């Protein structure tokens, strides 16, 4: 079955669509700028990167 908003929400914030996601075993959930913030605010995750979303259109007429 494919996943709701309901669901892929931000888990800390719960306030944005979780534009973002980290693939690493310590985080492996959706965020936004406030919770990636959040699960990366120490020096031990800086290593991580976010995983994009959404992209923007190949056409622009
Ligand atoms: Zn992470
Ligand atoms: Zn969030």
């Amino acid at each position: 079955i494919d996943p709701y908003l309901e669901d892929s929400l931000c888990h800390i914030c719960s306030s944005q669509p979780g534009p973002f996601f980290c693939r690493d075993q310590v985080c492996f959930k959706y965020f936004c700028r406030s919770c990636w913030h959040w699960r990366h605010s120490m020096e031990g995750l800086r290593h991580h990167s976010p995983l994009m979303r959404n992209q923007k259109n190949r056409d622009s007429s």
